[PDB]
């Protein structure tokens, strides 16, 4: 049907068959990443050509390959061998995560470290984390995972309450060798448990909460058609899913009268980085690229009706590939429902005697993921008035360490002896703009304060200014909350009835960006996180702000290299990349399990419609 | 019962009697403001003294008086004469607002101005706005109102669509004279209507919205006792109401196990300024002090179930006094209910096999107000995890002007010939802090970036710094979104189990503050709006950031004067004043009736509890 429909089990199996038939997927090959490609720029030449991109890992050490297949034609479009020491390693595989603990359990220098702390190796859990790129020259070209230990006193015990500081091990997951075990010194292992399900900790459960029922007697107001095509209160779009990005939104458009007007071609969280600010050698290399290195969509939870979703929910169950190319469905991995959102508009007019009130509502498209200790909720919102919003919810268990005796400037104390290294959770929203079509431009709008004097005698006047970002060289911008800075994306050839280019304004939260030193490995690898907004000229191969292969990949790829092309963005097919994140100084209230904290952004129409789009909302 | 209970109809009647009997309530006397005083510090002699403060205006020109009466002892505790030219004028009375259109209709200059524009005087609505204090010497001591005209073509017509630019009148509401009429020139009167209820405009109402039913089969989880005492999910507070301030929250506390721990003594929106940034002499004096000059609680709406408030709602009907001392009930003027707020906390642990999720919820306490063209929703939220939040929702109809030919740097176009002057809506939340009691302190917390080098060789470290505001001359702070600036209120004599002073962190939205030139009259009269956070030593006569008599007061009246005392705030009974607002450059979608836009702030526990205060919430 629509070329934006979700990949089916059938197409996944066909990609396997096609790869096999071509000699690309033998018994030593593993699919590190498989995802469907978006229809190319230029419309549908005729029937759809469903292509799938695949990253093929070789467990015997042979160079991996990037291959694009056409499930439609049953062909292999291309297949290049990769020089990983140059362009980067493939995403870490599940089977390689499970390798770290077992290998360390028989290494004598690990065992020696545990014995020095009187720890039973059978109770030491290891958090296998991406290695990143530092001064370990022997690592270049190898697939390394670093391990941090946590004690789990019993089966239902939360190991995070018992971090083993002073110890870290590096493991080559292909050759299956422990390359290094570093023991900086012993630290007491925090003794208090963080078992949030233990009645001794929780105490008697509250009997005070009365139920709140959210029903929809006639069902929801949105329609799901062709599997993933949604239509709700004038909004139109396709809900896609990628194992790396999670939920992706395609063809976001609004039905303004008789015209379906495009707003956003593609919207996704293209990268997610979690950098740690503890300078201890045990953790100073700690930086997760949850989207790039781990593939967040892969870890999506199965949303259950009642627990994760209240009201009339419509679930989608995306299909992804396992490491062998077989289809694996994520049951109820995508949650869809509409919710009441208070008052939309209101006015009691004295002169006319007319009292008016209208209710607001938003369409919610979300999914939840679990990456080790953290759990993240990704929410896209569509509002009656044309506003588009994204919200990320961070929860789970805080990553722990020992709390230093003499206190710390980079770690906070959660319990006695228990510490929590400072860190950030920074996201990158890739917004492939289509404001009334692809001819778009971006302007940075700052509030302008005026001096009291001629033409402003009472000194009360204030204005606003807009600077067009013409070339990619000048499209890397920072926030300025003080002057109310925003960025408007307009179509300089689609004007409203008042003869002004139609547009949408981006409202950022103005949270701190990447804090690490500019010369740091993380500043280079996650250069996108150092600025709030980037604008590029669309290019089908520029998909992630960090590049295609983030795992153990140095700088040299991603936004900084795309931008260097210095293309024309003034009234062109453009893409907006917005950096937004949380700076977390853990607090006692975050222990033993953290309450949801949130971050996001939104876009509101700015002269897009000829008047309010909600004049037709029923009184109801 | 409680000394915090809402004023009774009987107490208002009693204040009236007491005033009458003391000869304070003569034929020419009007009650411009009446409100119950809250119990003073201590309350030792558990002896109630229900006092009421009143501002009495004299219609015949005599000096007004501030009177405090005791309803419990039927006494007139105080009665002072006010030198308004010195201390500012009393709030504007309802009867004086009406008077403006009437007196102008029989004025020759006025009628002459209308005749030149061919406007039928009986169709010309006049907006009576505060005068403020400008170059008009003959205004000092006099109660002046300024009128801007809007044509109302028919009874049910929205006059806002037809501003009459180039014209403005000044009126002495006491001597009832039109002191001046200014006609700077004729401007076409926008002809298009903005009747959002008219089917020619709305078009056929949409039939796509399905109902969303929010019920509570067992009633809500909160209990209202003593008329206004709320107990909900460990929270405890008293919902007060003031004609000037609106909903006021008293004794906000949290039951941490055995102790009911105080957090905030008194929370209220102490002022609301709406400055316009159009340098046109027709409007360059326009600044509404919605709380100070017009009294927000006075124009509260009766919240209609299903329309304004959806779900299981509990209403409170506060009682105010009319201009003659008679009690007037604001039926359903306060809306109360609890609502689902998505996920509170969640974690799927691989090592333990325990999957955990909890639903969050918030207690909503709100009221809605209409001030001429705008409508504002004031919401206070209490969350399960101890977070307190306030949110202001702005709707209504934008104040209009003519859009000048050639455009404008200070006005935007909403329709053909219809302009919308740029303006801000800036609020002042007065937070009388009581973190575990009155001994409080405030620190400004900035994120701290570190340079790569010794002790931070990988350049990944980042810390935070806190500066304690010791004296009031150091307690006037500005935002810095870039360094993640927040402000923490702690009790230095109350430590949590990790031995750190308990606290609450204030998270501002960091919107722009007052834009007017520093030397402007508005900058002086609304100096509070020029900075984000103010901390002052508590004093029972320091209630408003603009002072007690904002109407036509010259400048520097409140916050700047209080702060001038330079008292000790390091570990004292303190009050935090947070300035926050919207900077509005109206857009085409704000016309004919604007969709809700919002601002707010929130405070989160910062090491207040010894661990997560929500471990006892059930799974449900
Ligand atoms: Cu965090
Ligand atoms: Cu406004």
């Amino acid at each position: 049907a629509s070329p934006f429909r979700l990949a089916s089990a059938g197409e996944i199996s066909e990609v396997q068959g096609i790869l096999r038939t071509a000699g690309l997927l033998g018994p030593e090959k593993r699919i590190a990443y498989l995802g469907v490609l978006d229809p190319a720029r230029g419309a549908g030449s005729e029937a759809e050509d469903r292509r799938f991109r695949v990253f093929i890992h070789d467990v015997s050490g042979a160079r991996p390959q990037e291959v694009t297949v056409s499930v439609t034609n049953g062909t292999v479009i291309s297949a290049v061998e990769l020089d990983t020491a140059a362009t980067g390693e493939l995403p870490v595989l599940e089977e390689e995560f499970e390798v770290v603990e077992q290998l360390l359990a028989t290494d004598e220098r690990w065992l020696k470290a545990l014995a020095a702390r009187n720890l039973d190796v059978s109770k030491v859990r290891v958090a296998p984390l991406s290695a990143g790129v530092f001064e370990y020259a022997e690592e270049r070209g190898r697939r390394i995972l670093r391990g941090l230990a946590f004690v789990q006193d019993f089966p239902e015990d939360s190991a995070w309450a018992h971090p083993v500081d002073g110890l870290v091990a590096y493991v080559d997951v292909v050759s299956k060798e422990v390359t290094r075990v570093i023991d900086t010194g012993v630290f007491p292992v925090p003794a208090e448990h963080g078992n949030y399900t233990d009645p001794e900790l929780t105490g008697p459960l509250r009997t005070t909460q009365k139920p709140i029922s959210i029903t929809q007697p006639e069902g929801p107001s949105f329609t799901v058609t062709g599997g993933n095509h949604i239509e709700w209160e004038k909004w139109s779009l396709d809900v896609g899913f990628d194992v790396r990005e999670g939920v992706v939104l395609h063809n976001i458009a609004f039905r303004d009268g008789d015209r379906l007007r495009p707003i956003i071609n593609r919207a996704s969280i293209a990268e997610m980085v979690v950098p740690y600010g503890d300078p201890s050698p045990i953790r100073s290399w700690q930086n997760y690229f949850d989207t790039g290195e781990y593939l967040v969509g892969q870890y999506a939870n199965s949303l259950e009706l009642g627990c994760d979703c209240l009201g009339d929910i419509t679930y989608l169950s995306p299909v992804i590939s396992d490491a062998f190319g077989n289809p694996r469905e994520i049951r109820n991995g995508i949650c869809m429902h509409e919710e009441d959102w208070g008052i939309l508009a209101k006015h009691s007019d004295l002169w006319s005697g007319i009292n008016y009130t209208r209710r607001n509502r938003r369409m919610v498209i979300s999914f939840f993921t679990t990456i080790g200790n953290y759990d993240y909720g990704f929410y896209w919102y569509l509002y009656l008035d044309g506003t588009i919003e994204f919200e990320a919810k961070a929860t789970g268990v805080v990553f722990t360490s020992a709390f230093p005796e003499g206190g710390s400037d980079n770690i906070s104390q959660l319990a006695p002896g228990l510490g929590a290294p400072f860190h950030q959770h920074i996201f990158s929203a890739r917004l492939d703009m289509a404001i009334d079509g692809f001819t778009n431009r971006v302007e940075e709008e700052d509030v302008v304060r005026q001096t009291m004097g001629p033409g402003n005698e009472r000194g009360n006047a204030f204005s606003r200014k807009r600077t067009v970002l013409t070339r990619e060289s000048e499209a890397v911008r920072e926030a300025d909350a003080r002057t109310g800075r925003t960025w408007i994306i307009s179509n300089p050839e689609s004007k409203n009835r008042l003869n002004e280019p139609v547009g949408y304004k981006l409202h950022a939260h103005n949270q701190p960006t990447l804090l690490a030193d500019p010369g740091s490995s993380i500043a280079r690898r996650a250069a996108f996180a150092t600025k709030d907004l980037w604008v590029t000229r669309y290019a089908d191969d520029e998909r992630y702000p960090t590049g295609d292969f983030v795992n153990q990949h140095s700088g040299g790829a991603g936004l900084p290299s795309y931008i260097a092309q210095d293309r024309d963005i003034d009234g062109q097919d453009i893409v907006v990349w917005h950096t937004f994140g949380l700076t977390h100084f853990p607090r006692v209230e975050d222990w033993p399990i953290m309450p949801v904290d949130t971050v996001g952004f939104k876009l509101r129409p700015e002269g897009f419609f000829d008047r309010s789009p909600v004049l037709d909302v029923p009184a109801n």
